């Protein structure tokens, strides 16, 4: 059953606080910071892949109005220092397959209707990936579930592709560190 939102439903790996952003049935109320650093909406997909990075990475991507737009981005900011990091897209399909602490990145459309969705990858294994997220679960999590959803993954032909457990979405791809 969906807690009510705010919740504390579990922690994605490192300690990471994963919410229900349950808020069926303007405010600054509805916004999330860590000592001064703004990490999001409360409680959507953004502000857990924010605070995420910022928590276990000591960085952050920027600022972006719809979650898909992550897919676009090209660096990350050392919150530390202001420095810039590179980052970049692999469509999914790709010869690169995915790591732990990348960013996973949904078109929108289906479940996601127009804003798309963008989740952290937290563990590779041979055929499949567990992620975790805000803003698709929203019932507490097993304990010592530190994922909110498994995804099969194909290796085929040197190649990766991930499959959700929605079937009218699409995946646009993986973000990773790097030049």
């Amino acid at each position: 059953q969906d807690a009510p939102f705010g919740t504390l439903l579990g922690y994605a790996p490192g300690g990471v606080a994963i919410y229900s952003s349950d808020y069926s049935s303007d405010d600054a109320v509805f916004r999330s910071y860590i000592d001064d650093e703004y990490m999001g909406h409360k409680w959507q997909c953004v502000e857990f892949a924010r605070r995420f990075l910022f928590l276990n990475y000591g960085v952050v991507f920027t600022d972006v109005g719809m979650a898909w737009e992550i897919f676009s981005l090209r660096f990350l900011r050392e919150v530390v220092n202001d420095n810039i990091l590179p980052l970049q897209a692999f469509p999914n399909g790709s010869p690169r397959a995915p790591v732990a602490g990348a960013l996973l990145i949904w078109d929108k459309g289906g479940e996601f209707k127009d804003t798309g969705h963008v989740a952290i990858i937290t563990q590779l294994h041979g055929n499949k990936v567990r992620i975790a997220e805000q803003n698709v679960i929203h019932s507490p999590l097993p304990q010592g579930q530190q994922w909110t959803r498994e995804l099969e993954m194909v290796v085929e032909n040197g190649c990766y592709t991930l499959k959700d457990t929605f079937d009218d979405t699409t995946i646009l791809g993986w973000m990773i560190q790097t030049e």
